[PDB]
């Protein structure tokens, strides 16, 4: 499976943030969201999306704090590869 692509966080504040993403060429079931402070290993939540979304708002992050994101496409048994990106609050 093809990864997301164009992944962007975008609109961030002291506590929110946007990611947004074009969908995955190969047709997929959903996308899963990870996101938690870059450092923090065991910080990590995931939200399973449906393959309609392309955008996704988190809130009540903590200020002045580096996240990390990470997304995976999702068909059945198999997964794409993930692809991160980390941004500031």
């Amino acid at each position: 499976l093809d990864a997301p692509s164009q992944i962007e966080v975008k609109d961030v504040t002291d506590t929110t943030a946007l990611i947004t993403w074009f969908k995955p060429l190969a047709e997929i079931d959903g996308i899963e969201l990870t996101y938690g402070i870059k450092d923090v290993p065991g910080d990590r939540t995931t939200i399973d999306l449906t393959e309609d979304e392309n955008q996704y708002s988190i809130g009540n992050l903590k200020p002045d704090t580096e996240y990390e994101v990470s997304l995976i496409s999702r068909r059945g048994d198999m997964s794409s590869n993930p692809a991160k990106e980390t941004f500031t609050t």
